């Protein structure tokens, strides 16, 4: 007794397979999963006939697939995956303010607000696993997205995450080829030092939220014992983010394109969203509120860029 199932490692390519309904999909393929769902100790049913099954790239063929999709020759990378997609598909993923959002689970605020930046930047994947996922995201879907990035960061369903670091990752998965920062530091002792930065260091920063105060200059310790004045003397890029130690923080309305917030101890916090349009939207999952102004401990900002020259000599 048999059935026609499909495997694969991508779920475009797929590979015709004849089972036996005798013997488990671990037996058969080793280990097999059904649309995230681990499927390895279980035996065919008949309601599995032209399904498809992921496997694992386990010979060079899955290898190419799975590396041209993926990217990464991780050999957990797809078993976690699946195991992220078995809760992600289960999340909602409401519409709000016209972005898609998550509904609280699963200590899910990091990637509710990574996933509403995102949709307000401009930014390429290379893989084409991301690139595939989060166009469906944007079309409302996104569960394969958030169990990708789930995957990439290394993140179980259930963790608390940074919303830095994972947009530094994803920033790592991108096309910023293009991106340039020239700083300078200027002591009134030691003299100045440019410096030019390329990739994901052209478009973060840390110590600052404001962009504004970037470009004037903010003081910082010098190597001398003293102190220095760093600014922004060229920017290229499509978009800068600012972060800085969580700390009350006033945002305004037409300055800048979106934000994240965290309250809440070390590590078991809570993130929320605030996107700049027509006023200000805070976005807490599923939640929406507005405000003409906004005060709160603002971690991360998002400001819109293309090209910026100094008018400091
Ligand atoms: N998501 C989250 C939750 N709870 C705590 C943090 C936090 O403090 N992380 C950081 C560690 C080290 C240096 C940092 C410097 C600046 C900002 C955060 C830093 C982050
Ligand atoms: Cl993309
Ligand atoms: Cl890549
Ligand atoms: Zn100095």
């Amino acid at each position: 007794r048999t059935i026609k199932v499909f495997t694969t490692v991508d779920n475009i390519n797929l590979h015709t397979q004849v089972v036996d309904m005798s013997m488990t999909y671990g037996q058969q393929f080793g280990p097999t999963y059904l649309d995230g769902a681990d499927v390895t100790k279980i035996k065919p049913h008949n309601s599995h006939e032209g399904k498809t099954f992921y496997v694992l790239p386990n010979d060079d063929t899955l290898r190419v697939e799975a590396f041209e999709y993926y990217h990464t020759t991780d050999p957990s990378f797809l078993g976690r995956y699946m195991s992220a997609l078995n809760h992600t598909k289960k999340w909602k993923y409401p519409q709000v303010n016209g972005l898609t959002s998550i509904k609280w689970a699963d200590n899910n605020s990091y990637l509710a607000t990574a996933l509403l930046t995102l949709q307000q930047i401009e930014l390429k994947f290379n893989p084409p696993a991301l690139q595939d996922a989060y166009y469906r995201a944007r079309a409302g879907e996104a569960a394969n997205f958030c169990a990708l990035i789930l995957a990439y960061c290394n993140k179980t369903v259930g963790e608390l995450g940074d919303v830095r670091e994972t947009m530094s990752y994803l920033f790592q998965h991108a096309n910023l080829d293009s991106c340039k920062r020239v700083l300078n530091v200027v002591c009134k002792t030691c003299g100045q030092q440019q410096t030019t930065l390329k990739g994901v260091e052209a478009v973060m920063y840390m110590g600052t939220l404001s962009y504004e105060q970037f470009k004037k200059g903010v003081q910082i310790p010098c190597t001398c014992g003293k102190q220095a004045t760093k600014y922004l003397v060229q920017q290229e890029s499509p978009f800068v983010m600012m972060s800085a130690p969580p700390a009350q923080y006033e945002l305004k309305h037409g300055t800048f394109t979106c934000a994240s917030e965290y309250t809440g101890n070390y590590q078991c916090g809570h993130y929320k969203h605030i996107t700049s349009k027509e006023t200000l939207y805070c976005i807490d999952g599923a939640l929406l509120t507005k405000s003409s102004e906004y005060k709160g401990p603002i971690t991360d900002v998002f400001y819109k860029e293309n090209s910026y020259t100094t008018t400091i000599k």
